[PDB]
């Protein structure tokens, strides 16, 4: 809501002060990565 | 009444002191206001 303004019941998080003073907005979850590096023909040699 | 004076029986509030240790002067009641107001338009709202 905007006070003393002909505007109310807006939807969507606005762009004035979204951080609420809270320091961070945490998101958790898994993360998969099947990346592939130029490993040599020698199986005993890991490229890291 | 006014004693020890030649101008006595003064009627009405003088200009000196209505405090007299009285907490306040309470006059309750009500208002009734019919006002022309532009800020209560719940109408011109965008979609979504």
């Amino acid at each position: 809501k905007l006070t003393r303004t002909r505007l109310d019941r807006l939807y969507g998080l606005p762009a004035a002060d979204p951080n609420n003073g809270k320091e961070y907005y945490e998101i958790a979850g898994r993360f998969s990565l099947i990346s592939l590096v130029p490993s040599n023909d020698d199986y005993q040699t890991p490229i890291a």
